[PDB]
């Protein structure tokens, strides 16, 4: 009721108050059981403890992680020409993300402290992965200065803040490269783009319906799912209606009646992904689709 | 078999290049490179993937040591460890103490990591956010511990991390998840029970004794995850080879509930590292495998 959940509100702006002087966070859990010393004020489930962390964001017009409620999920990996920085007490903190090898930086829940320098071109947002691992290996970020993060399904929020922080501050196109499906572009896609921490900019460069006639990709067939998924966008997305580009491209995909993952291109060598479609789509900013 | 015949003379053939140009191909990667194949082409993911498990047993090689790396990375680590490759650069080091707020993000194929620490133990975690945790709060240094998340049921190439770093460096793997059903058998059991196991892993908590002895927070079981202890009593070998796990769970089943690890946040965000932690890992009789 009412005036519960405005002293579960008191209670939860009280905390936030105390984690901001202490320089610390919670993440949604931890406030969660947190609550439970509030006496009659403690949440009785996760949802509704995470419901008033959402409404304190919307009431304060505040990113959430910003009153120091952070969420559960890590974000994803990224490598490329970029150094992330944190001042400490005995100096400066510097991971310069060109020299971490085979593995990469992982994302950390909370990317509100961290200081980013770069001098890359673009950033490459890459669906799966084992495409991630590919472009990690052949170095793909050193030849095209650009920054490489993977998004491993739909992003999670530190993921999807890390990306819009380059994009921000560092005027850096966001480039997306997902597998050629409606769950790709209805969901990973979408969500970078769509959704506070929306970035509008973001392009998907590939796996387009297009793509997959082009460059000849092995398929496979849409299922019953992935052919609601486009009715339901077509119908019903705002995001889809906005754009007769994304109508076209699912109308074609719907046609086809087929879809191809974005590691399908090893069918034409391990590199031609790296030496021949990404420098020709990179390029090419009509075969994009926004 | 005569298909079957073909296509595993044509994977090894592309193992030896895979291995002859040090490089690596991913399961799908193979699948696809496979549409080349003529009448050997593998007709689907599984069929590809099933050559692969096979050649690995059949061998008795790791799939990676053919150069065959799964599709997912593996978690995130931190703490007194050093990550070193010979490139063609010069020599790469990581170092992870000095990672700050992030981590290590453990790649799909660890094979060519070189490992380099003087920790103590590694301390494998459940969830993302109680790894968030520990890595603020510095545990790593205070206890001198490798952290590695395990996300939910580890990845292949968290398992090989971790399996490389207890055997390589005498570590004990100390495990630490939810108090629930899935926190002990697919996240923990699959950590220890395969080429990968790792037998000698250790639960030090959330065990069910755990949310009685520290007063946790909890949540009532589901039908499921009754069900799940129930049927693990019954038909599972993990559970079946250990009386005090079988102890443990009919335990848990009597209390009807379950509790997170992170609900050790009751008592204050540090609880679980200055007072929970230090606790466990001192004495052993409160671990259960
Ligand atoms: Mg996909
Ligand atoms: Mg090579
Ligand atoms: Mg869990
Ligand atoms: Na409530
Ligand atoms: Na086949």
């Amino acid at each position: 009721n009412q005036a519960k959940i405005f002293a579960q509100t008191t209670k939860m702006l009280e905390f936030a108050k105390q984690l901001l002087e202490t320089d610390d966070f919670s993440t949604l859990r931890e406030a969660y059981y947190v609550s439970k010393n509030w006496g009659e004020a403690r949440f009785d489930d996760q949802q509704a403890s995470n419901n008033v962390i959402e409404d304190l964001e919307a009431a304060l017009g505040v990113l959430r992680e910003h009153l120091g409620f952070i969420p559960e999920e890590d974000g994803s990996s990224v490598v490329g020409p970029l150094k992330i920085i944190e001042e400490t007490p005995e100096g400066e903190l510097v991971v310069d993300c060109t020299k971490l090898g085979t593995g990469a930086y992982n994302i950390p829940n909370d990317v509100t402290k961290l200081n980013l320098e770069t001098d890359a071109d673009f950033i490459l947002a890459i669906e799966t992965s084992g495409m991630f691992a590919r472009l990690n290996a052949e170095r793909f970020w050193d030849k095209h200065n650009c920054i490489l993060v993977s998004l491993k399904g739909v992003p999670a929020r530190a993921t999807r803040r890390f990306i819009k922080r380059l994009h921000e501050e560092h005027d850096l196109p966001v480039l997306v490269f997902t597998d050629g499906d409606p769950y790709g572009y209805l969901n990973i896609y979408r969500t970078l783009k769509v959704g506070k921490l929306s970035i509008p900019a973001a392009r998907l460069i590939g796996v387009t319906p297009q793509d997959i006639i082009d460059y000849d990709l092995p398929t496979h067939p849409l299922k019953e799912q992935d052919i609601k998924r486009i009715k339901d966008g077509l119908k019903n997305d705002d995001f889809v209606r906005s754009f007769p580009e994304w109508q076209k491209a699912l109308k074609q995909m719907l046609d086809m009646g087929v879809r191809a993952e974005q590691q399908s291109l090893a069918k034409y060598g391990l590199k031609y992904v790296v030496n021949t479609y990404l420098p020709e789509k990179i390029k090419d900013e009509s075969t994009w689709l926004p």
